[PDB]
């Protein structure tokens, strides 16, 4: 008939949480038959009316989403389609923050969400440094500079050239040039080597923050608009510790699996084992507390100031999760 399977019904009930921090993204991956990026991107595009606004044929959208999801590696524990789906949905919730209501154009919203979806595509489950130290083809292609992030962009864009995959076929050249620049600026900013400069600029922006009447953020130049979108997708990328603990612990298991596999590949080859990649010499709990204290909490504390007090529950969850990991240090 033209009615859904019962599995498709349970999935649609889970997707009702799509506007909430703490979406059961792992369950959505189970119910979608490992299609969390495709169903969550589709739901978000419908909810934000992006198909109508950008004249995206729904068949082209689904073909591109499935092609893009297929170029995430199912055998990589963290940097997979589920992480991509998570960052997309998290970016979606951050865009909906009251303090940013009516700030960003449809093109900017599209850029942030599209960027989120492609931001780790074809990730091999090892670091830029590993790819450089092994003389990998990727490191050679990109002159050791933001190797993975250049690759994710190039793959994300290249997949638009596959059969019925050009979701931007109806955008004008002007819209396409603008969207392209914003997507490149956002994904290059996911390289952790850029974290300190991004955070410095976000702090500068909190100190010189102007609001409109009704208390929404004023951003009147490209440089300020893009820096907020960059920090937003960066916050989405580093949002695992800010999620309900049952989600956070699953992300911790997965990043540690990926890191230990890198360490095993380094030990095998007699390379120096990278920080927190040695399964024989690792404090999972102390590593998470260090991650929160030095990287995640400073970023989210500065985000929370920018959009005060929209992010208070997210920051409270981060601080609760931090105390939980601290209390399990043996
Ligand atoms: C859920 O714990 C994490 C989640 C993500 C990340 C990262 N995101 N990508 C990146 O480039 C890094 C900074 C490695 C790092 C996480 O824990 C760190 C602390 C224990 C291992 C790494
Ligand atoms: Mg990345
Ligand atoms: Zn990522």
């Amino acid at each position: 008939f033209g009615v859904k399977t019962e599995q498709e019904d349970v999935l649609a009930k889970e997707l009702e949480d799509v506007n909430k921090w703490g979406l059961h993204v792992f369950r959505i991956a189970e119910l979608s038959g490992n299609r969390p990026l495709t169903v969550i991107m589709h739901t978000i595009f419908q909810e934000r009316d992006l198909l109508k606004t950008f004249k995206i044929p729904v068949d082209t959208l689904i073909t591109y989403l499935m092609t893009l999801e297929d170029h995430y590696h199912a055998d990589v524990a963290y940097h997979n389609n589920i992480h991509a789906a998570d960052v997309v949905q998290s970016t979606h919730v951050l865009l909906s923050t009251p303090a940013l209501e009516a700030v960003f154009t449809d093109l900017e919203i599209l850029a942030a969400i599209f960027a989120s979806a492609i931001h780790d595509v074809d990730h091999p489950g090892v670091s830029n440094q590993f790819l450089i130290n092994t003389n990998s083809e990727l490191a050679l292609m990109y002159n050791d500079s933001s190797v993975l992030e250049n690759h994710h962009l190039a793959v994300g864009f290249k997949l638009l050239q596959e059969e019925n995959c050009d979701i931007f076929q109806n955008l004008t050249k002007k819209q396409r040039q603008s969207l392209r620049k914003m997507v490149i600026d956002i994904v290059l900013a996911t390289d952790m080597s850029k974290h300190m400069n991004l955070l410095a600029d976000l702090k500068t922006m909190v100190e010189t923050k102007k609001v409109t009447s009704s208390g929404v953020l004023l951003l009147d130049n490209y440089s300020d608009r893009i820096q907020v979108l960059q920090n937003m997708v960066h916050c989405a990328d580093l949002s695992n510790p800010t999620k309900p603990l049952q989600l956070y612990r699953q992300w911790t298991d997965r990043i540690m699996e990926e890191f230990f596999r890198q360490g095993d590949r380094e030990r095998e080859r007699g390379m120096e084992i990278s920080p927190m990649c040695d399964k024989h010499n690792a404090s999972v709990e102390k590593s998470q507390v260090g991650f929160i204290d030095y990287i995640v909490h400073p970023l989210w504390e500065t985000w929370a100031d920018l959009v005060h007090p929209d992010a208070q529950d997210i920051l409270d969850t981060l601080e609760d999760n931090r105390e939980w990991y601290q209390s399990t240090i043996p």
